[PDB]
RNA sequence: UUUUUUUUUUUUUUUUUUUUUUUUUUUUUUUUUUUUUUUUUUUUUUUUUUUUUUUUUUUUUUUUUUUUUUUUUUUUUUUUUUUU
């Protein structure tokens, strides 16, 4: 559910969304793993 | 035709209970660390006219039958007798 909301937030940000870390947007913190540690940990499991 | 029966007799106020006694702020975490140009192949080579047959020969008028012969009037019964 949290991931689904984030994708809508990413679409809402605009053309500056991919360069969020470069501009150091405060919205970036909500995107970082830590708000969804369980799925991210599973995601890194298959990724590796 | 008709012959019975066909008023009434109880009871019918009330007696409880009905306030309250707990809890009810907070103590975590929450940036990032990879990868992400390309390396082949990619014209064509065959074949592709024609050779047969394709008139006709039979039959195809007719021969029977086809009027008629019966029957075809009628002959019974057909008021009433209780009760109410």
């Amino acid at each position: 559910n949290t991931i689904k909301g984030l994708m809508l937030l990413y679409r809402e940000i605009g053309p500056r969304a991919p360069y969020m870390v470069l501009l150091e947007e405060s919205i970036q913190t909500k995107f970082a793993p830590g708000g969804y540690p369980l799925l991210w940990s599973f995601a890194m499991g298959v990724a590796t």
